[PDB]
């Protein structure tokens, strides 16, 4: 029921709060899948762009899929974004180094990029112990947030200055895949404008 989430939940939860938070997004069978997928890719090698369709991302390709059909079911009322594209997905590893990542936004420079998407693959993950918490500070708001990177979740926020965010260290490797959603305008003025100078 894509239908019901998208217009019950995330749009007037991204419209209000500019992050939405959706718990059990594929089921644990499907996520571990994902992330054996993931972690064959970092054993092997067959911060690195996937398209979806490749031989050993086929589930990668189907959270996308999914992904993409909870946007299109928003029917453009997120903000007033014409979301007709995104990037592929960045499947990345964060080591457990006791580094963190210092506050930033994801899009400054207005290159297009409208919401950041966000899926974990952290199964039975504990920040109490292993740590690597998201806090994301609403531009215009009295409180921030904290935000597990907990297994099989996912995690829009828009992806401009309204959301800088930090990451506090952990002490275990985690994997994550992102997803960042185009806006239509945006984008093109940007291409034109960098082309232009
Ligand atoms: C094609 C076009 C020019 C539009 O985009 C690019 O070329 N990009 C997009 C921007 N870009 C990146 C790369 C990396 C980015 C990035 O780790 C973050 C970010 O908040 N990371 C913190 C983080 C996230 C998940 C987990 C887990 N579990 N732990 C820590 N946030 C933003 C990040 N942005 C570089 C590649
Ligand atoms: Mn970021």
């Amino acid at each position: 029921p894509a239908l019901k989430l998208a217009l019950e939940y995330i749009v007037p939860c991204m419209n209000k709060h500019g992050i939405c938070v959706v718990d059990d997004f594929l089921g644990k069978e499907t996520g571990q899948q994902i992330g054996d997928e993931v972690r064959a890719l970092h054993d092997t090698g067959k911060i690195t762009w996937i398209e979806g369709k490749e031989p050993g991302c086929e589930t990668i390709g189907l959270l996308m899929s999914s992904m993409d059909d909870l946007i299109r079911h928003c029917n453009g009322k997120l903000g007033s974004y014409k979301i007709n594209g995104r990037t592929k997905a960045m499947v990345a590893c964060y080591p457990g180094n006791g580094t963190g990542y210092v506050r930033h936004v994801d899009n400054p420079n207005g290159d297009g990029r409208c919401v950041t998407c966000i899926y974990y693959l952290n199964k039975d993950w504990d920040a109490k112990v292993s740590g690597g918490i998201l806090r994301i500070f609403p531009e215009g708001k009295a409180q921030f947030a904290d935000i597990e990177p907990k297994f099989d979740r996912l995690l829009f926020f828009w992806s401009d200055r309204r959301n800088p965010h930090e990451v506090q260290p952990a002490y275990a490797t985690r994997y994550a895949i992102t997803v960042w959603y185009f806006d239509a305008d945006e984008r093109a003025r940007a291409k034109v404008k960098y082309l232009t100078g």
